């Protein structure tokens, strides 16, 4: 019939006493859950981009595990030991590419890679779980290890070991050595209607719901869920979505640089929706979800004009393309109205020499009004993500301590976070006993444009114990303004509202 393969991207739907898709709480918190009322089979989850896993072959963790004994006075042995762990780490890559597309058989030993987080689902053999007492702590480690090996074995005996894994099949994922099989909990988390998944012998069956077949040539083809910017040919501007006069507007943004492709911005990024029937994987139609906010793109009331819509369902949010390949230069057409996108010069307004030029549409098909489908790096997408996290972590904490007390569990994570931010913004140099400390521009223009910095200030403040909070945030500030003349101006203005207490 139809089988599962190495490379297929699927979701895993629990079918025990608790049901749900496995998912993360983000790129800050390394825990795995089934949010049961978030989505079923019939009604798929809202942020279903987070319940997607790739099926990976068995990874090699021998020389890499050796190297994780940094028990040594000697340096050359350490450089010896690492060189292996890097050779091995690349030997995996070589081989896993060969095993691409091969049918998984029951009782092979695959790893399950989380797409959105890019971490490996992992049993930690020598731990308790956090919410459940007996069960082992299943986490998401980045590089993986021996406890990320899983025997994929059949739940009901309708099929058996050796037999090829068909789509939909209920399986038990069982760790190779790490002990007990994966199990979706009966315990809701303290903070989130979210059940903690862990490793303990229980009668949970995992439904394998295929999303995208192992045929997604990239970066080679535009397919659903790619993140791209839409640059303008003639106007030389990126399609952007932000607010003006408290109103969300879609526009081409005016730049003041000597390079048009350099004007890169997070608010310019869009997720692709290669429209399907069942929620799954050049002749059919597309919807553009604004990677920052979550709202989609549509043209309503030139007969029409492009603006954001809060939900991507209405037949307005759907577009068509005209000359699919990566980095294509297309002319896009609005379906429900049959019109060709067009850019204007009347901007939005109160500003002196503004930047937000309005975009509408026209029944006349042009030639110059072409948009470049500039592919965004997957890493950059995760930077928006690992930063959006920081905004909502401090979103709760700076709200929680602004009107009372926080728990002893919260300090330990925000202090952790404010350490992670230091490790991020300097492109993984700084952190403690340092050696060097040199900044990163992407993350800077991201500390700001995603309001990490806005949070920091609305955190320090207790208006009308800290030895590792303030001025820890101020060391983060100290980093994010480095040689950055625009961020300097921002932190100077933000410090203007900060002193306003007196
Ligand atoms: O180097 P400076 O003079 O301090 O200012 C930077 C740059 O020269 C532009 O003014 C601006 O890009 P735009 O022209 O596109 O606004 C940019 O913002 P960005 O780096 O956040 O894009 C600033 O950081």
């Amino acid at each position: 019939s139809s089988f599962l393969h190495i490379g297929d991207i699927a979701s895993l739907y629990a079918e025990g006493s608790t049901n749900g898709f496995i998912s993360t709480l983000g790129l800050v918190d390394d825990r795995a859950v089934v949010q049961p009322e978030a989505g079923d089979l019939n009604n798929p989850p809202k942020k279903f981009r987070d319940a997607l896993f790739k099926l990976a072959p068995m990874n090699r963790y021998s020389a890499q595990k050796q190297f994780w004994k940094a028990s040594t006075t000697d340096a050359v042995l350490l450089n010896k030991l690492h060189h292996a762990a890097d050779l091995e780490k690349k030997q995996n890559e070589t081989e896993n590419r060969k095993l691409l597309g091969t049918v998984i058989q029951y009782g092979n030993v695959i790893q399950l890679l989380h797409l959105k987080s890019n971490k490996y689902l992992t049993v930690n053999k020598r731990l308790p779980a956090l919410l459940e007492k007996n069960a082992m702590r299943v986490t998401l480690d980045e590089a993986g290890n021996e406890g990320s090996w899983f025997y994929i074995q059949p739940f009901y005996k309708l099929r058996s070991i050796g037999d090829s894994v068909v789509i939909g099949d209920k399986v038990v994922l069982n760790p190779v050595n790490a002990g007990q099989p994966l199990h979706a909990s009966s315990h809701q988390l303290v903070d989130n209607g979210a059940n903690e998944v862990n490793s303990v012998n229980a009668n949970t069956s995992w439904k394998i719901v295929l999303f995208m077949k192992w045929s997604d040539n990239k970066d080679d083809i535009l397919k659903g869920g790619d993140v791209v910017r839409l640059f303008h040919a003639e106007q030389e501007k990126f399609l952007t979505a932000d607010e003006h006069r408290k109103k969300q507007h879609v526009f081409l943004r005016t730049t003041g640089r000597q390079s048009a492709t350099s004007a890169t911005s997070s608010k310019a990024l869009w997720e692709v929706e290669v429209v399907q029937h069942d929620p799954a994987r050049w002749n059919s139609l597309f919807r553009f979800k604004h990677l920052a906010t979550g709202h989609y793109l549509a043209a309503e009331v030139m007969v029409y004009s492009l603006v954001s819509v809060p939900e991507g369902n209405d037949i307005s949010s759907i577009f068509e393309l005209d000359p699919v390949p990566r980095n294509s230069y297309v002319r896009l057409r609005h379906l429900a109205t049959n019109t060709w996108v067009h850019s204007t010069n009347i901007p939005i307004k109160e500003e002196e020499k503004p930047v937000m030029l309005k975009i509408g549409t026209s029944p006349l098909k042009e030639d110059k009004e072409a948009f470049a489908i500039v592919p965004v790096s997957p890493a950059e997408v995760r930077d928006l993500d690992f930063a959006n996290d920081a905004s909502k972590v401090l979103g709760s904490i700076a709200g929680k301590l602004e009107k009372g007390t926080i728990t002893q569990n919260e300090r330990r994570s925000v202090t952790k976070l404010l350490e992670d931010l230091v490790y991020f913004v300097t492109g993984g140099t700084n952190s403690l006993e340092v050696v060097f400390s040199k900044p990163n521009r992407e993350r800077q223009k991201l500390m700001r444009e995603q309001n990490i910095l806005k949070q920091i200030f609305k955190l320090l403040q207790a208006p009308f114990p800290f030895r590792h909070i303030a001025r820890l945030a101020y060391r983060v500030l100290r980093h994010s303004q480095q040689d950055y003349r625009k961020n300097q101006e921002y932190i100077a203005k933000q410090f203007g509202f900060m002193q306003k207490q007196i």
